[PDB]
């Protein structure tokens, strides 16, 4: 079983009439979910406008990711995986002088729509330095991404980490 962290997400944004059964009826479209929760005042009940669910698989959580944007109760929220800051961008290190555009985007392609891919050279000589930047169109990517033990590309284990503004 995977870790219940990674398979839970934080849904901002919820209109407040939105409850523990309406959050899971809408979300219970994409996978089985083993604990669905709106946040709310310990003391008027009024909502805190977030809650989270959390699905029985990763697998799950990719399908209801990639069905964004959702509309719950008729007002579009904001899921996002727990963490375990919201960027579009990595620094990508380990890849040597060998490792092209090419590598890159076949593999990054793979988690999300790729809008820059920027293969760092040493400003005096030209030279590779080894690391790259990729933008995504989306923070999704990202946190998949960041989330994985591993990253092989062109051969090589790569070090990958969000790059921030
Ligand atoms: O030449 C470049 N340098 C840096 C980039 N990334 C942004 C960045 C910078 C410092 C720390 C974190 C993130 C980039 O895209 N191109």
């Amino acid at each position: 079983k995977e870790p219940e962290q990674l398979r839970k997400l934080f849904i901002g944004g919820l209109s407040f009439e939105t409850t523990d059964e309406s959050l899971r009826s809408h979300f219970e479209q994409w996978g089985t979910l083993t604990d669905c929760v709106v946040m709310r005042d310990p003391n008027t009940k009024r909502s805190r406008g977030f809650g989270f669910v959390t699905y029985a698989t990763v697998e799950e959580v990719d399908a209801a990711m990639n069905a964004r944007p959702h509309k719950v109760d008729g007002r579009v929220v904001e899921p996002k995986r727990a963490v375990s800051l919201t960027v579009k961008k990595i620094f990508v290190g380990g890849i040597k002088e060998d490792t092209e555009e090419h590598h890159l985007r076949d593999y990054f392609e793979q988690y999300g729509k790729i809008e820059v891919i920027e293969i760092m050279t040493d400003r005096g000589s030209g030279k590779k330095r080894g690391f790259a930047f990729v933008t995504f169109d989306d923070h999704d990517s990202v946190d998949k991404i960041v989330i994985q033990k591993y990253h092989t590309v062109n051969g090589h284990n790569c070090e990958v980490r969000k790059a921030l503004s």
